[PDB]
């Protein structure tokens, strides 16, 4: 049994990498559609325009991963859908991907963080983290 913040990183981690691989075929395509590739060609940082890079790197999985923990269960579901529909109203595109994938979830992190805070800062008086334990701790299996 995986912790509900583990099922959000799949979820947010799965997302950015079906669209950043087909992002990248979206952009194969784009090049191709233009033709002239000889061989092989630049993505975007080579001989391109750069400035961002598409790589996540152990800091960035850690900032997104901090994120992705610091959201809201259910909340996870339409900020999905939101991401998939707008990278769809924006066409598929690496660099699209990345900047638009921290953009909105920075975004919205910002929203519900505050959320978080504000409620249980209010409601200190009523926290509870766990309820009981159980026979489930009996037969929790190994992984």
């Amino acid at each position: 049994a995986r912790s509900p913040a583990e099922m959000v990183l799949e979820t947010l981690m799965m997302e950015l990498t079906g669209q950043m691989r087909e992002a990248e075929r979206q952009q194969r395509e784009r090049s191709n559609a233009v033709r002239k590739v000889c061989t092989g060609v630049d993505y975007s940082w080579l001989a391109s325009t750069p400035d961002s890079t598409y790589d996540l790197s152990p800091i960035e999985r850690l900032q997104l991963e901090d994120v992705c923990v610091k959201i809201h269960p259910s909340y996870c579901g339409p900020a999905i859908l939101r991401f998939r529909q707008l990278l769809a109203e924006q066409e598929p595109e690496v660099q699209e991907v990345s900047q638009l994938f921290r953009s909105v979830l920075q975004e919205v992190l910002e929203r519900m963080k505050q959320e978080e805070e504000a409620h249980k800062l209010t409601r200190q008086w009523s926290l509870r983290p766990r309820g009981s334990l159980a026979t489930f701790e009996t037969e929790a299996e190994i992984d």
